[PDB]
């Protein structure tokens, strides 16, 4: 159904912003780059749609908010590097 | 299957502790009384098991951690009172 690029746009424009508000993360609080999103789409997801993608997005917010309440840091930034240390080894 | 007293123990000793851990909440951060738990069991839960119960516990944790990062509070205390403010109208 959705191509990677389609899913990327959905995660960037809809899924992540929604989860972020759902976990009360402002944008000074969480940042995630397109490379990172793309990564989780491919390694951590196989599906026509975005159900798991949204699920993974939620996981990322929860685990980010885990870091602020509490630990290091105060603002979480998600690179393809930090993805691993948040969701574990790539599934795919 | 589970009597409501049974669900209370599972809720108290198990579901909420697990969820608190999953949202990175210490005891100094989220406090929840038994009256509250019982409330969510009775007023927000039609089930034999603890599936939705666990889901409501997760919701409470998420909404709690939302408040620490950031807003109102540094620690959240859940009374029957403060249940609406996290969960709304008792689905009963």
């Amino acid at each position: 159904g959705y191509t990677e690029l389609e899913k990327l746009h959905i995660m960037r424009d809809y899924l992540l912003p929604k989860q972020m508000e759902e976990h009360g993360l402002g944008r000074d609080k969480l940042q995630m780059n397109e490379e990172a999103m793309l990564k989780v789409i491919r390694q951590y997801t196989r599906e026509a749609g975005v159900r798991n993608l949204n699920r993974e997005a939620a996981n990322i917010c929860r685990k980010a908010a885990r870091l602020i309440v509490s630990g290091e840091k105060k603002r979480v930034v998600v690179t393809p590097k930090t993805v691993e240390s948040l969701l574990g080894k790539p599934r795919y």
